[PDB]
């Protein structure tokens, strides 16, 4: 028994709520944990839960390679993919997290299932990346993750790995952008990369938001800074066409004096344009670890 429940000023009962406050806080703790760290500055002895989390991602990674495009917009084999995760997620989690009761698995599995896109629409958006985080927040809130010893590693090992998988799905199956931000959404599929990415560069004595226009910087830090990775990805797609053509929020953001002001904007923006969009939020699952 856990599901979604939202409409018109159910949403007013959303910002006010202590869940929003708890969860919002969590994602910030994660953003700042990572506040001056390149993609591979992990915090020391990589805590054992983090490994298990990574080797559950590899299992998912594996499951995509069992499903080849054998047959425009949206490639149906993805539903074959989704169907696999949908029917193993309980089995998968139990294997990597033997601590977890029958009943907690019930609460987690659903999020794992919806982390990767829609079976019916063959698409992905902010809501899906958000589900993942909800999962990750659930693990944490069941004692599977220690905020101090993990935090940084949740972002650098777990989320970046996740993003790597999305990038394979996205390319392999031609997942449609969930496109439920107007025209001033950052990117076809993703938000949090930019968010975290910006925490990463707050501290940099040399990259400036204007930098994402400089192609040599972009490929030099592609695999080293989330935010540049994304830009590098974008640059494939909109070959030798300017960035505005592709995404004028991004274009506008690059005009901001510092990474530091950018990151703050990015939080106001997430608070406002993800966690208060009826369209997104009414597809977000409440659960015992996320009440309402």
């Amino acid at each position: 028994p856990e599901k979604r429940l939202l409409t018109p000023d159910d949403m007013k009962l959303w910002e006010e709520s202590p869940t929003r406050a708890h969860f919002t806080k969590f994602i910030i703790d994660l953003a700042e944990s990572v506040k001056g760290h390149e993609n591979s500055q992990y915090k020391e002895p990589i805590s054992e839960s983090i490994n298990s989390m990574m080797n559950l991602l590899s299992q998912i990674k594996d499951i995509t390679q069992k499903h080849p495009v054998i047959k425009r917009f949206g490639k149906v084999e993805f539903r074959d993919f989704y169907d696999e995760v949908s029917r193993n997620s309980r089995k998968i989690l139990r294997s990597e997290f033997p601590s977890l009761t029958d009943e907690q698995l019930e609460q987690l599995s659903i999020y794992l299932d919806e982390s990767w896109g829609n079976k019916r629409r063959i698409d992905y958006g902010s809501g899906h990346e958000l589900n993942f985080m909800c999962l990750l927040y659930g693990l944490y809130s069941y004692g599977i993750f220690n905020l101090s010893n993990d935090s940084t590693n949740l972002v650098l090992k777990v989320f970046i790995e996740y993003l790597k998988i999305m990038r394979i799905l996205e390319t392999k199956y031609w997942l449609e952008p969930a496109g439920s931000h107007g025209v001033w959404g950052l990117d076809d599929y993703h938000f949090l990369p930019f968010l975290f990415g910006a925490f990463q560069l707050t501290t940099h004595k040399h990259l400036k938001p204007i930098s994402i226009h400089n192609n040599e910087l972009v490929e030099m830090f592609a695999h080293r800074y989330l935010y540049f990775g994304c830009i590098a990805f974008i640059n494939k797609v909109k070959s030798s066409a300017s960035l505005r053509w592709h995404s004028p929020m991004l274009d506008d953001i690059s005009g901001v004096k510092t990474w530091s002001k950018v990151a703050e904007g990015m939080i106001k923006m997430y608070k406002a344009e993800v966690l208060s969009k009826l369209p997104i939020m009414q597809h977000f699952y409440f659960s015992e670890f996320l009440p309402c």
